[PDB]
């Protein structure tokens, strides 16, 4: 709902994809479970976090989000390359 295909790292990216490249559907950036992690939307008027859609707060290579797995905290999302 901003940029749906990216040049690579999806800095601004808040498309619609929220699937970790090697795992699961991400757990939203809010507070739910498995854990009340950092990067909480309540502290950002910035157009960063959203529901579970991958972002890049530390601007990692591939945009990531927290997973739904109780042991896998963060994970890189596979977001579609603009081709
Ligand atoms: N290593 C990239 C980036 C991944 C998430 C991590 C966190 O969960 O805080 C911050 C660093």
């Amino acid at each position: 709902t901003s940029e749906e295909c990216m040049h690579g790292s999806g800095e601004n990216y808040d498309g619609k994809i929220s699937k970790t490249m090697s795992g699961l559907e991400c757990q939203a950036w809010d507070s739910q479970s498995p854990h009340a992690h950092g990067y909480i939307p309540s502290k950002f008027p910035n157009k960063n976090l959203k529901k579970n859609y991958c972002r890049n707060p530390d601007r990692e290579l591939r945009p990531w989000c927290f997973t739904t797995d109780p042991n896998k905290r963060w994970e890189l999302c596979d977001i579609p390359r603009c081709t």
